[PDB]
């Protein structure tokens, strides 16, 4: 009934030659939340081609394929067996009419986007493209160790009254370090959370998440 | 002493599953190009792997490892045993601060760059900053059957004439078909070519790119 997203950004210990024995040490959960990974776009085929856990991409674009130079389109995706991506990341924000472009691409093809936004505007003004998932990161906190269940309680409650009775189920992350922070998340109405830095660089990853989840 | 680029963007038949299938019916090259293909970013690591022909990114970003969801960084690139990149294909424009920082950094660690201009002004723009090579592709006709080397000879004649004497190489692309247009684009003073559809397209790659560098 809950989900966690484990974005494992472009950071060292889990790209590259590191992502399968990154990987290697996580074993697949029961309970109330639902696993998935989000691996860096050079790493994202041999995820999929593995599937041991359910993989987001990090970012996607809605351009079929073609004569399209450097781009990682979302029909490739689909073929390769990727499910779903983030967009609109801090880390990679986007203009707001390829991100209502690539919403309503994904929305015909059963591809699942989770909708980062940095503030409670940002999450009304996409209300109305129906999002899978909403992710409120604010951007200041991210990489920190100050929870957004801790700095920004108002504005969780404010985003998830924002989607209440709407399919989209609102995610929050920045911060997030103990199950602590993950129980006042869930207390203020999110279906879930997303995690970067508290698990990757974390001296035992996997016991590190396991803490979040239970 | 020339450069062919076959630049496979996101084209079907040359991309994903596809991948492999289309490199096996390559086999090198001895002659006067040197051959270096561009395989979509989610193929990339693959190719890496391979490493049976040099492999060049199709765009690459500056940021180091670390929190940078959804960009693909050099330095992971260059882990993974990428060589290079090209930068600024018109499918994927940059702004200049942009692509002048991913210079500086690429200049610092022996990583290649095939910068790509729409014309002869942003050839020189672009020219104290010192690319490895500089791409000229005409925009509009990139994926037409019209050569660069038919439609634009006095604007290759300038860019080339704007590098003369630099470490620089000057390539020229679109719509390069048949060995006359590459014999036309050396003999306007470039120093080599970069193509896609003539050969991704193709009845028979092999041989047409064969057609090209003979
Ligand atoms: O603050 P972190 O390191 O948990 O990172 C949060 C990520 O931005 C979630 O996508
Ligand atoms: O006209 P094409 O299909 O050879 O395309 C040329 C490419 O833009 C070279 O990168
Ligand atoms: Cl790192
Ligand atoms: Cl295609």
């Amino acid at each position: 009934m809950y989900t966690a997203i484990v974005n494992l950004k472009t950071y060292r210990e889990a790209t590259g030659a590191n992502f399968t024995r990154f990987m290697e040490k996580f074993e697949p959960v029961q309970g109330k939340f639902e696993l998935i990974f989000s691996p860096s776009l050079l790493d994202l085929e041999k995820a999929a081609k593995c599937g041991k856990f359910r993989f987001f991409a990090q970012h996607v674009d809605a351009e079929p394929y073609g004569a399209y130079t450097g781009h990682v389109p979302m029909d490739m995706m689909i073929d390769l067996g990727i499910t779903g991506s983030i967009l609109n990341h801090s880390e990679r924000r986007l203009p707001r009419d390829t991100i209502i472009n690539t919403l309503k691409k994904a929305s015909k093809l059963d591809f699942t986007i989770v909708l980062c936004v940095e503030n409670a505007e940002e999450a009304k003004y996409f209300r109305e493209y129906e999002p899978d998932f909403i992710a409120y990161e604010p951007r200041d906190l991210i990489g920190g160790d100050v929870s957004v269940s801790t700095a920004k309680p108002e504005i969780i409650e404010d985003i998830v009254k924002i989607y209440e009775g709407t399919g989209t189920s609102v995610l929050v992350g920045a911060g997030i370090k103990t199950g602590e922070d993950v129980r006042r998340s869930i207390g203020l109405g999110a279906r879930g959370i997303l995690v970067a830095s508290g698990v990757v660089k974390s001296a035992d990853p996997t016991k590190s998440l396991n803490s979040l989840i239970e």
